[PDB]
């Protein structure tokens, strides 16, 4: 189905966590700070965390090419759940499943080796 | 600073809030609901829930011009929160900022009165 | 994995209906869509201005034909695709008429 | 207010990297966009194939014309502008190496 799509421009929080499914499958996670602009002084504002995850080679990619700190732009589709019942209430957690990622050109230069 | 925006299509779970603020200015507050294609047959599948907020006209003109159910495209900037303490634990939420939003002319029509 | 926009902009006029020749309704039309520039507190500006021309099909132009008209400010989304010289128009997916400074009347098939 | 897009897509070939007058560095380039078309069990195949011609400035544009080449998989995010017949382009705001088929060693500034 897919739809709701966004692109986010941020730095990962922490290393990318690559463990594998029983199946052999690659998971990659982690999160992407998006930190704004500024003005006049210069101020960093709102700032935003999504949780992403990527599949296959592109996870295992993305693994050994990325560390804290990088910043990269990602493409993928929103994802959403809810929680509930009547001893408690109420809960809703968000994700980006990517469908593409890539460390930013605009601080840093990198040597890209395709396979 | 902005940054980080999204364009969701989908149906009002309920009629635009229209409330007043002490300034004089508007707040109109909609939650959309995005459901998916199909396939085959023709499945609805994930769904995804966002709360939205508009100000000044554009919010008195939604207030005035959508109801429940209908399918609109919005266009905003995403925002989310977080919480914490050491007695529970970790939280967030997220809205959407509208920019524009417009009644969908891909399952109806609509005449349009400009002031 | 088509390249999808999100535009926002007046209708240049009022939109084209035409049939294929099989039946099929086609709405073209182009949106201007008039650029953000400032200095904050010292007086903003409009920018360059863009034009894209737009292609709807089906049972939705005909809803284009019948609600949008000449000047009305819309909010389009759908996917940039380039002709045969050559020029780059979107195919519309979704559009409707922005509530930025007009309210609107609904009315679902 | 200005309209923009995300692109996927291979470098029609390497980089061009220039200097105006004043100093400033500049880089074009195009992103050769192939999409998706499918069957769903009976075969996918890619389709129209979409050209954008990209633009880069200052330090950024330097960093392109260090690290991209000619068909090297790449992700854009930038704005539409229009030029003056009249063509239709991409002002880069951020641009980096898709990861989907390749690795990289990043080096910040």
């Amino acid at each position: 189905a897919g739809d709701t799509t966004i692109t986010i421009v941020g730095n990962l929080t922490a290393d990318p966590e690559l463990r594998f499914t029983p199946s052999g499958a690659a998971v990659a996670n982690f999160t992407v700070a998006s930190t704004p602009r500024i003005y006049d002084e210069w101020k960093d504002g709102e700032a935003l965390f999504l949780r992403c995850n990527i599949w296959r080679e592109a996870a295992e990619n993305v693994a050994e090419s990325l560390t804290r700190g990088a910043r990269v732009i990602v493409s993928g589709r929103l994802k959403q759940r809810s929680f509930e019942t009547r001893e408690g209430e109420k809960r809703t957690v968000i994700e980006v499943e990517v469908d593409e990622i890539g460390p930013s050109l605009r601080y840093a230069t990198a040597k890209v080796n395709k396979a």
